[PDB]
């Protein structure tokens, strides 16, 4: 049988939320996602979800995220959006609430 193992996150933020000024400029990086495969697999990093990744762009060796839009608090205060971390073999997709803080 197949021997694997698929990775998870190891951010905190997964746990709490992720902090975001609405006074981010678009084109800033708002973090670096970050994961651990016991196997030592290669790793791909994403983001799933129409408005997700319309607001936000993920780097897919790096696990670097940048906002591809304006935030406004007015507007919209709070996303929830899904990132995913796969080894090929599995994929795993968590919620994060990302508050946008003024
Ligand atoms: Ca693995």
């Amino acid at each position: 049988m197949q021997v694997n193992r698929l990775p998870f996150f190891t951010n905190h933020f997964f746990d709490t939320y992720l902090l975001i000024s609405e006074d981010t400029p678009v084109g800033s990086s708002v973090t670096q996602l970050l994961a651990r495969d016991m196997d030592n697999d290669p790793l791909v990093f994403g983001v799933s979800g129409e408005e997700a990744s319309r607001f936000f762009a993920v780097e897919p060796d790096t696990g670097v995220v940048w906002l591809r839009q304006p935030l406004d608090r007015e507007t919209k205060s709070e996303f929830t959006v899904e990132f995913s971390v796969s080894d090929h073999q599995g994929v795993i997709t968590r919620k994060v609430n990302i508050q946008v803080g003024d």
